[PDB]
This record gives C-alpha cells, structure tokens and sequence, in this order.
C-alpha cells in the first residue's frame, strides 16, 4: 500500500522513456539519420549536434550545418564535451527563435550542455515538434505511450536517474 | 560576482511572471470575463472552475458548463478549496484530450488542486494556447516578455516561492 508510491514512481520512468522514444524517432525521421539508443538519448543530445542539425532541418536560413562544431562528433566521440559544443545548442536556440516558437519552452543552454534539466530540453522538443508540425514544416511526432516496452533494468536506471 | 547567481534567480522569476500574465490574458480573452491578478492567478485556478470554461471554450461537446462544481466559485471564496473541485480539473484533462492536444502537456490533477506542481499547468495552458490558435480556435497568446513589469517585490515573492 505504500509500495504501490513506488511503483508510482516507476509509471514516472516508463512515461518519461516512451517521450524519449518519441523524441528520438521524431528527429530521425526528420534527419534522415539514426540517433543514439532511447536509453542513451539524453546523454547524446548533450553535445548539441543534434539539435544544430534538427535547427538546420526547418531553419537553414539561421544554421549552417558546416558552421557546426564537431558535426561528426569526432571530437567528442575521442575527448568529451567541449566548450566549443555549446555553440550548437546556441544554434538551435536561435533557428527556434527564428520559426516563432514561443520562448516559454525554451530550455538554457546549461540544461542541456551541463545536462542540468534534459527533460526540459526533451519537452521543448515535443512543443517544437508539435508546432513545426502545425505549419507543415515536419511530420507529427508519435504516440507511443502504451505501444513500446522497456526491460526492468532500463525502467529502474531512468527511475534512480530521475530521483538525484 | 558571487551576487551574480541571485540576478539569474531573480530573472527566473521575473520571466515566469511573464508567462502568467500572458496566460491570464489570454484565458481572459478565451472567457470573456476577468481572471485573478496574475500575482495569484496560480491559487486562482486551483479549484479548476477557470480551466473548466476553458474546457467548454473549445470541446463544448464534452465540457458542459452546467455540469461545472462550484461555477461561480460561490462555496470557493466562502469556504476552501473542495475535493469536488476536482472534477473541474479532470473535465479540462477530457477536453484537451478530446482535440488531441499530446498527453505530454498536461499536469496531473494533484500539480493544480493541491498546488503540487502548478508551474506545470501554466507550461500546458501555453503549449495549448499554441495548438488552438493551430486549429483557428483561439486567439493567439501575446508574448509580453519584455513588455510587461512587476515590482521588485512582486518578483521576490515568486522568487523564493519557486525555490523552497
């Protein structure tokens, strides 16, 4: 009865990981590109490639994908996050300031890059997604919800992950 | 230098602010009719009786409003905050389900009646705002960013009210 508050808080992992699924098959889609493991997703985004190449998919105009830092991820495949990757976020931030999305879902360039709020960045993913979508400038993100599963080990992991 | 980070949570603050006031009058907008002070608009839209009409704003066919608790907010200014409220808040989840806004967006009924997380509700009712002004069922929600003022006061309650 009071183990159930736990399994609470395995329904908040589960959740969070389809979002993430979601996430990561949406921007494929529109990259033409695969992108890390769903459980790795986070981590990935973390560089900020990604996301300059996704602001570069609806907003060419503002990023440059040869103005990208370390567009292979060689750099950080090799050593590992470097300042210089925090432009790529910048990027992305800027391409969404560029299309109109509202500044409310915006996260900071810390919340990813230093991975101090990725769920934020996760969530204004599903906003722009939603929005780009509205102006028929990508295709419409998916409902995984009840449709995917993950393996206990992947829901504790995402359950320890999100508690500290 | 150091004093550096209170400017930062100040400005956090000051931005969430914003982002009230643009759902206040938006909501205002939607309702015909005046909604709390954006200083209390977030205890205002606790008993769900605002977002209720909201509800029937755009999915009349599954928000009656006859069927409202405490419609006038009657028993709310005499007495609390009532469980039957509660109702109020799922019938606005059954609306913003029946138009298909993602499931993502929206807060549990705990995050507004017990005002566990109602940040969370104010980020849905903007990512909603987005998506009726999609359909053409609403106007579009201002962005008053650096448009609007609070005193320093103001700003300091929100402040260390988002903190602890």
């Amino acid at each position: 009865a009071e183990e159930m508050d736990e399994r609470r808080r395995q329904n908040v992992a589960y959740e969070y990981l389809c979002h993430l699924e979601e996430a990561k098959r949406w921007m494929e889609a529109c990259l033409g590109e695969d992108l890390p493991p769903t459980t790795e997703l986070e981590e990935g985004l973390r560089n900020g490639v990604y996301l300059a190449k996704l602001g570069n998919f609806f907003s060419p105009k503002v990023v440059s994908l040869k103005k990208i830092y370390d567009r292979e991820q060689t750099r950080y495949k090799a050593t590992g996050l470097h300042f210089r990757h925090t432009d790529n976020v910048i990027q992305w931030l800027n391409a969404m300031d560029e299309i109109g999305l509202p500044k409310i879902f915006y996260p900071e360039t810390t919340d990813i890059y230093d991975r101090k709020n990725m769920p934020r960045c996760i969530y204004c993913i599903h906003a722009l997604s939603l929005y780009l979508f509205c102006l028929g400038l990508a295709p419409q993100i998916q409902d995984l919800y009840g449709k995917v599963d993950f393996t206990e080990e992947e829901i504790n992991n995402m359950k320890t992950e999100l508690e500290k």
